């Protein structure tokens, strides 16, 4: 019945938060995390340093803050009304999976891809590696999905809010920037400026 | 519909990616220090994988490249890979090496995928870093497992081919479990073995 394929960036997209930074305060080290944003922003260092500011964190502090971000409203209505449809349902995220690894058997999504903090002896150690380490790894996953459930562009659609998702949004039909940036805003197909996935199903 | 993933190094290339590169730039020796040590309980297969990769700082990513896409077949390789496709398989190949390899592999076998690490690049030249989706010994198994969820395949379904211990994760989570001219270790969770370097003697299994 045509298989689809739908992608969700995760942060200020499906969760009304950004799991760095929650995971920054919860530490108290978010004032320094806020300003570590390396430039054209060269994403990988950003993203290595911000999380070598968590070392030492307990895993089980780290789990409950990430396992707890605020989602925005119609998240399991729009992912339901979409698996309703023959899509299969993805989750890109720069962020990592203590978080995503919830909301996808929340949501019940398909899959999720995101990067794995690093643990030592019941603690973070700083570390970080995954899926999602460069600027445009959303871009190059969603060619691996395609290929790899034999979907085509046509049959894609995708949704984020910041200038990371642009790499997802080359290879997407359908783009929506939900509640986005400038410059993801002006290559979307449909923009959503009201904080609700929903306003989404009319499509 | 039917999912069979391989593993690359030893397994779908009769080569191991890390120190093909390792000679070709001739830090061979060191690299093989550390290769073993891993093998042999000293160091986990993280660290080791990272500190190998920093032997490789500053070789030119054209003759890297080169290099990767220079490995040798396994034979009856791409004999297997059109037989799987149809029994209705979905071929798959994961590697805790490179993609800078199995990309090349993956295109020439034309498989539906393949999961591997990643050699950072600075200048054209390799960085000497390493991250991705198979840094850790239990990295396979649980992206097996993602696969499965994400294509909705069950374990029943799932054929899985390996040489070495690092794939007893992706072993954990299939049906038919291959050990091609494996170590014993591997051997020892297997279903069916192969000691020999012909790739196209699994078809009777498929
Ligand atoms: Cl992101
Ligand atoms: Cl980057
Ligand atoms: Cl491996
Ligand atoms: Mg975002
Ligand atoms: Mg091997």
């Amino acid at each position: 019945s045509l298989q689809k394929l739908a992608v969700f960036d995760f942060d200020s997209t499906l969760v009304n938060a950004e799991t760095i930074e929650s995971l920054a305060r919860a530490w108290g080290v978010f004032d320094e995390v806020k300003t570590i944003t390396l430039k054209e922003t060269d994403f990988h260092k950003s993203l290595i340093l911000r999380v070598s500011k968590l070392k030492n964190m307990p895993l089980k502090l780290a789990k409950e803050v990430c396992e707890s971000l605020p989602l925005f409203e119609g998240a399991l209505e729009l992912v339901s009304a979409l698996k309703e449809k023959n899509y299969k349902v993805v989750c890109f995220s720069g962020g990592f999976d203590l978080a995503t690894n919830h909301y996808r058997d929340l949501l019940h999504l398909d899959a999720a891809f995101s990067n794995t903090l690093i643990v030592e002896n019941d603690a973070l150690n700083g570390l970080v590696t995954g899926h999602m380490m460069f600027s445009h790894s959303k871009g190059e996953m969603l060619l691996v999905l395609q290929r790899l459930l034999n979907i085509s562009k046509t049959n894609t659609l995708v949704v984020g809010d910041g200038a990371n998702d642009l790499s997802m949004f080359k290879h997407a039909h359908i783009k929506i920037a939900f509640n986005a940036k400038e410059v993801l805003k002006q290559h979307a197909t449909h923009c959503i400026n009201e904080p609700d996935l929903a306003l989404i199903k009319p499509l």
